[PDB]
């Protein structure tokens, strides 16, 4: 699919830099015709077929195609898409409340109530995606944005669909790999992947939300991946002594090596703790 090739600077005024990635930079922008604000994601294109730098057309188109299909309170939406010789520019919905990561960094640890307020929105966002057979594959604090972090119960939206994939055959087998701390055992072992991988990530996120600690984090990447594959983690009393046994149960049913035994998004929503290189 070809995108709008006019100069994006003729329709938008960019400003502050919101975020950055290995092959992408996000900037706040304002559309001239409406005065409305957005997050412009510039993705670097590959210059040759056999290049490591930049993102292949196939991958950029996959992210765009998945972004054009979604419309939900807890997920980011795509406004327009421009491109030129070096980059493809995704004009996305702005989320100016900052990353859950920076939020958590500033608060250390939350209460089960605060945690569940965030968790329920994330689950709702993931329920929507899984319903469309969309696997995010990169769920983590850094890919969860708040709309306004100066509120007692901040609303969130999931972002970064750079690794998202459609799962129409129950499983995908293509070496999809994200951040070691949050990837499930099947990703670490390069086994077929499906919607289940997102549920494992939710578990890690949940563990983090309640304790401020990472469950499998090791001093190096290989160690972390090793801990993940062996499901090497425990609920440290120093961190969880005042955490309810129900919250641990919820985490425990997500951090399961076997994908077919892991809780599904529907299960997690009906769980007693949630249910109202
Ligand atoms: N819609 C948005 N609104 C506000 N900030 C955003 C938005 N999308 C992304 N960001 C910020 O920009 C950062 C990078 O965006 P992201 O889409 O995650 O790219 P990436 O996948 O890291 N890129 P790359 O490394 O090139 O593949 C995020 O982690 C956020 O801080
Ligand atoms: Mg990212």
């Amino acid at each position: 699919t070809v995108f709008r090739q006019e100069n994006v600077d003729d329709y938008y005024d960019t400003g502050e830099e919101l975020g950055s990635g290995q092959f992408a930079v996000v900037k706040k922008c304002r559309e001239k015709s409406t005065g409305l604000q957005y997050a412009a994601k510039f993705i670097k294109k590959r210059r040759t077929k056999s290049s490591r730098r930049g993102v292949s057309r196939e991958d950029i188109e996959r992210e765009v195609s998945i972004l054009k299909e979604i419309q939900h309170p807890n997920v980011i939406t795509l406004h327009e898409v421009y491109e030129n010789k070096t980059d493809v520019i995704l004009i996305l919905e702005l989320v100016a409340g900052g990353e859950l990561f920076d939020f958590l960094a500033e608060k250390e640890s939350l209460t089960e109530e605060e945690a569940t307020e965030f968790l329920k929105q994330i689950l709702n966002g993931v329920y929507y995606l899984h319903s469309l057979q969309i696997a995010h594959f990169d769920l983590k604090p850094e890919n969860i944005m708040l709309l306004d972090r100066n509120v007692p119960k901040p609303r969130i939206k999931i972002i970064d669909f750079g690794l998202a994939h459609k799962i129409d055959f129950g499983n995908e087998f293509k070496n999809i790999f994200g951040t070691p701390e949050f990837v499930a055992p099947e990703i670490v072992n390069y086994e077929p992947l499906g919607l289940e991988a997102d549920m494992w990530s939710i578990g890690v996120i949940t563990y983090i939300l309640l304790s401020g600690a990472s469950p499998f984090l090791g001093d190096t990447k290989q160690e972390t991946l090793a801990n993940v594959s062996a499901v090497n983690y425990e609920f440290e009393d120093e961190y969880f002594s005042n955490t309810s046994a129900l919250a641990k149960d919820f985490i425990r049913r997500l951090l399961v090596k076997d994908p077919k035994k892991r809780m599904t998004i529907q299960d997690s929503l009906q769980h007693p703790w949630i249910k109202p290189f």
